[PDB]
């Protein structure tokens, strides 16, 4: 349990429209940046029509998801990590609630 700043060292090749995060438990995972979705299993691709539903729109359940529509795909899904999550895994695609 710590503030989400764990950063990452994951996976051979993490998708360009993606980012990896290595969590508190020591896990190594990657996800698809906000306003993006999963393509060929291990690729992230700009969704440009993101909905809140899909992993909170691309957020972490500890990242308050707000569905919105903006010129930017990354500005469509709003991921807000709460007080016990002072940090965000990448853009808020994931967060850690144990700081």
């Amino acid at each position: 349990g710590v503030d989400p700043k764990h950063v990452c060292v994951d996976t051979r090749d993490i998708p360009k429209n993606a980012g990896c995060f290595r969590d508190d438990d020591g896990t190594e995972e990657w996800r698809c940046l906000l306003g993006y979705k999963k393509g060929e299993g291990n690729t992230c691709v700009e969704n440009n029509n993101p909905t809140c539903d899909i992993n909170n729109g691309g957020c972490d359940p500890t990242a308050s998801c707000q569905n919105a529509e903006s010129t930017e795909n990354s500005k469509k899904i709003i991921c807000t990590c709460k007080e016990p999550t002072p940090n965000a895994y990448y853009e808020g695609v994931f967060c850690s609630s144990s700081s």
